[PDB]
């Protein structure tokens, strides 16, 4: 996995399960092109989004569907989603973990970037 | 003042000064239309973005130019910017503060929604 | 006002009101001596803790009674309290704001240190 | 592992390596008794602190030596340490992950609690 997404629920102290995630890549015409998508597992993690070959240099947007998550639990949250936008692989291939910690009116997001 | 933005620097323990902030409103054709913008003050705050009359219900995006902020400090950042996307809802009287706490590889954002 | 405390509720998106806060100073015998205390206001803030004359260099602990706050909302929390431990340092003129952002299973704290 | 500690560096976007961690348990005389200690690995993780048998009900304090971490990297940080205080195993054995995300003037801490 060059790209992994991990989501935690700060209300429950648990992984955030079945959270939809959409990844986009900025295209040559400056539009966001769909890149990959999936749902977090029972561990809060989403693996297998992409491959080293496919995950070329670019500007990527990871959209985490936080509103849907909260609504399914009976909470009416503030944000529509969490968007994480970043340049990847500009100095060669890296491994990226995009973590998000969710509360109904607040979230944090962190990147952990390692060189394989 | 129905909408205020406040930005903090977690590395220096200080307000984040002179940070560019752009607000957008979602248009009927589903595109993001410029709405308001400014730069944070010495206190890390951006006031005067809008008025009660203009700030109607809808979907808004607040984009905080974090990357330029870090680059001005000589510190290599991860994110292109921080994006905060939410629905403004009339539910009796409301003031929205969008707070952001910035680190080079991490940020949090919180909505503080109060009735004057 | 050299020392202020501000507390936010990430679940409700609001100031955290009526939160007990105790400040301690480390004594020569290495024990924590009561220094100041109060309850956060409607704005989530606790002012008037100390004066410039009393707030001498030393090691301080700010204890925020998070557990009682959550229990008053009916929400089961993880932490007994949030503890913020730091050295006050004279380095020209300084004001310290100790900010805390609370969720049931998570909190952040930030120091905003400014020169008036 | 009934108790694991994970620490990340928000400046570098990397695990926080070789961070000292001390765990205490509140004794019958209301003093903090040493329970376990160790250092984070290359992954930012500290495993093997305790066993299910040893990790009885109680009030525990996890002290993360953040000041030492930052100073070894040439940063003069705000906090002395991060202290995480909580009741454990009050409704039976659980698995606890105590995570901390560090910046020089700010940290967040989260607990992930699972039932084996």
């Amino acid at each position: 996995c060059p790209l992994m997404v991990k989501v935690l629920d700060a209300v429950r102290g648990s992984p955030a399960i079945n959270v939809a995630v959409h990844v986009f890549r900025k295209a040559a015409d400056d539009t966001w092109e769909p890149f990959a998508s999936g749902k977090t597992s029972e561990s809060g993690e989403l693996h297998g989004l992409t491959t080293e070959e496919e995950f070329v240099e670019g500007i990527y947007k990871v959209e985490i569907d936080t509103k849907s998550y909260w609504k399914a639990l009976g909470i009416s949250p503030f944000h529509e989603h969490a968007e994480v936008v970043f340049t990847a692989n500009d100095s060669g291939p890296r491994r990226y973990t995009i973590a998000a910690l969710l509360s109904p009116y607040s979230y944090s997001t962190t990147a952990v970037v390692t060189n394989p």
